[PDB]
């Protein structure tokens, strides 16, 4: 939709950023894309495509929810967001593949994050997953500790805004993971405590919302990205998937969430609009 599109270019204009938008309604046969051959930064929001592919391992077999990993408080990335470390006491104790799935997931924990590519076979096992879904326009090079080494890496873990709606597209279609799999992704999706003022910043009390954010620090002036994509259940029950990358910022903090928010809105109301007509 033509209209749509203006609605959303009239939120990033004027916006000292670059901004990338994905929304696909239920209705759709294609999603709508802003920039799309930009290439954006994903940070954190490749803790989705991971913990589909160690689901996907655990479906298979190969892999238990409660096959569990030591931990070694010492030899793990120290100085970094890791909730994990904080919920269990001493140098060493041991996690279930379980739990270290949720604190990925729900806490973007990146202790946890790492511990998972160690069970898989690293950056280059999600990225052949992804392409092995069709997906192309995704890139995974890189862990959370190399990508903490060097700032300059969080480029090379990137995406297009068709390649998020894939991803989006991939899950919402139930076809990747088995029954059990899909309904415990969905939880930690909908549980997620960061980035309450994102997707879900301005849409109604109630709002069941699902999605995973990404956020890089302030460096050399400007946050790399500033991401939430997710999908909306409609009133109808129907889904609604968003995504939405902010680039290379110098908008304050608040600024770039609104954004996100706004755009989140602007999206929710033309999908009433349609039901409003139809």
């Amino acid at each position: 939709s033509p209209l749509l599109k203006e609605q959303i270019e009239s939120i990033v204009i004027g916006k000292k950023a670059t901004v990338g938008v994905a929304v696909w309604g239920p209705d759709d046969l294609e999603p709508l894309l802003i920039n799309p051959f930009e290439k954006f930064p994903m940070q954190s929001v490749f803790k989705l495509h991971l913990a589909m592919l160690v689901l996907h391992q655990v479906d298979q077999g190969k892999l238990d929810l409660n096959q569990t990993v030591i931990v070694n408080r010492a030899k793990v990335l120290q100085n970094t967001w890791a909730p994990i470390m904080k919920a269990y006491q001493g140098d060493e104790f041991s996690v279930p593949v379980q739990q270290l799935l949720q604190y990925s997931v729900s806490h973007s924990d990146n202790v946890a994050c790492d511990l998972l590519f160690e069970l898989v076979g690293g950056p280059a096992a999600l990225h052949d997953y992804i392409q092995s879904m069709g997906i192309k326009e995704t890139a995974v090079v890189a862990n959370e500790a190399q990508m903490h080494a060097d700032d300059q890496v969080q480029y090379q873990n990137w995406t297009s805004m068709k390649g998020a709606a894939e991803i989006l597209k991939k899950f919402e279609q139930k076809t990747q993971l088995s029954e059990t799999s899909q309904a415990l992704l969905w939880k930690w999706m909908v549980e997620t405590t960061t980035g309450p003022e994102r997707l879900k910043g301005l849409l109604p009390a109630g709002t069941v919302v699902a999605h995973k954010t990404g956020t890089s620090q302030i460096k050399a002036g400007k946050t790399a990205a500033t991401n939430d994509l997710g999908i909306i259940l409609l009133p109808d029950g129907r889904p609604l998937l968003v995504a939405v990358f902010v680039k290379d910022s110098a908008e304050s903090s608040r600024t770039n969430e609104a954004i996100i928010a706004q755009v989140a809105q602007t999206a929710y109301q033309f999908e009433l609009k349609k039901l409003s007509a139809l």
